[PDB]
């Protein structure tokens, strides 16, 4: 990868590794500023099937205009003497993934873990409005920023009509919607109240199973300082049957305010 | 795209095989004058943190056992270039084949060669629970023939700590044809599993097919867990109801049913090649 991409984009330190993408701290040199560029890593820079791929990514990545997620600002493609290398320009999240704090501070205090997770509700539900599923909420796509705020990133792009976070439907190779985030957002809450997530196996196949077949352990049964209020919210997010979760992240996120207040949830007792 | 030396010992050749993280070469060790097997992080992944340490541990931690049917592990280490450090495992060396590519290539086998195979298999697995050490992956692409013949078992896990309850602490799209029901659940896996899954090898090794497949692993994960497995005479001939027995017995749901050892199963492998009737219950 070059040091500058369009003479505009001084590539920096890495922020992350993807799938086939690496993210980088960088200077638009032309609106003086820190951004973030994806970019393809340079060694799968010339298998086409990769190349194609990512330009599809990103030609067609979620623009959304969110407080709460990350801006697409720009797209490109640079010219380095061995080939044209595709990027992806974001807004800079100066902070650390939800991922670093649970692993390198442990759980959340039930209070700091509800503000986090609805806030993402807020991010997903405008997405959803906007006819665009996640697909892949986890803890390595929410930030949270120097300032605390929370901001998502890695939305998947718009679809024709590992695996800790799959929902059931994924997981069965069935069809997601709205819903399916709803459930991996719920995989996410349950992650910052106890220190791991619902499901844990010696594979993701493991893993992927229980998702579909087996009935989530209630968090307060795994941390304490949760209240049975608190269970109903996070099993519900989890139910097997999309019919029987949140249908909207805005339900979800209601529910999750109404315990933050100490007001009962509409969620079941079990 | 590896470097073509490390640790300016070991000189690498041809790729044997590739697991998830990380690629096994066979190469020249200059040092030592003789053929060992290399297993490196592949070079893409290198840069990246959560692999490097992910394999780190793995490398350090390996199973060194010392057996015949074992594949020995000769030297730990990590080797600086600019793109290492690159943590590897160096290995005995086997010229041969999985039995996995045999299956695929050749088809079943004879009672008579599935049973020595399985059962030098078991010699492999009871020593190395007499060790203290289960393997939890066992699968027709983690066992070599050699060009002589000689079982070889490789790919055994990184011992893991037990938690007060006595159960295996969890470690960590996929194969799951080879799964036992408490892997699917994530419960303890312990030297029954192994039982287990060296069943649904012999299984395949006897017909042709593990005992469960479909068209999703959660779906073969699930029959491993609810579903009783056909016995092997009604998918292939040549098999006696005593060979049933014995790996039907092995395919028990309930690990207090299965044989209890490696050992166990490999005595009542043996009755079966002697002509002799097994321990395990008619069915
Ligand atoms: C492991 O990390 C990840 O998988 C993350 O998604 C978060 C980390 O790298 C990933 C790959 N990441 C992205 C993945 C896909 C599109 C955009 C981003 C992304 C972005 C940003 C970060 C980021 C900032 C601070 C610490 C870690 C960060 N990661 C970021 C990002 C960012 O600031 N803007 C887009
Ligand atoms: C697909 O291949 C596999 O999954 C195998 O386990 C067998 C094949 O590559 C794998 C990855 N393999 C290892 C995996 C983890 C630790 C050691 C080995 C390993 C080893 C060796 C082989 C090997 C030799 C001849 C043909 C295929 C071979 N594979 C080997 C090995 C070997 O010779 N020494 C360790």
């Amino acid at each position: 990868t070059p040091s500058h991409l369009s003479d505009r984009y001084e590539l920096g330190e890495i922020l992350g590794f993807g799938g086939m993408s690496e993210v980088h701290l960088a200077r638009d040199l032309r609106d003086h500023r820190d951004v973030a560029v994806k970019v393809l890593r340079a060694d799968l820079a010339r298998d086409p099937s990769f190349y194609l791929r990512f330009r599809r990514e990103a030609q067609n990545a979620a623009a959304l205009n969110h407080p709460a997620i990350v801006a697409v600002y720009d797209t490109g493609e640079a010219e380095t003497p061995a080939g044209p290398l595709p990027y992806i320009v974001m807004e800079y999240v100066d902070g650390v993934t939800l991922r670093d704090i649970v692993h390198t501070e442990g759980p959340m205090t039930p209070k700091r873990a509800i503000e986090v997770i609805a806030d993402a509700c807020q991010a997903l539900n405008f997405s959803h409005q906007n006819g665009i599923i996640h697909r892949d909420v986890k803890p390595a796509n929410i930030l949270i920023s120097a300032t605390n705020a929370v901001k998502v990133v890695d939305f998947g792009i718009a679809r024709a009509i590992t695996a800790q976070y799959l929902s059931p439907e994924q997981a069965r190779g069935d069809s997601v919607d709205a819903r399916s985030d709803v459930y991996s957002l719920g995989c996410v809450l349950y992650e910052v109240l106890t220190g791991e997530p619902p499901f844990t196996g010696d594979s993701p196949v493991s893993v992927a199973y229980q998702h579909v077949r087996e009935d989530p352990i209630p968090p307060s049964a795994r941390h304490e300082g949760l209240s049975a209020d608190l269970d109903a919210v996070v099993l519900k997010a989890l139910a097997k049957n999309p019919e029987n979760r949140y249908q909207t992240a805005a339900e979800m996120r209601a529910d999750l305010v109404r315990v933050h207040n100490g007001e009962p949830p509409e969620a079941p007792k079990v």
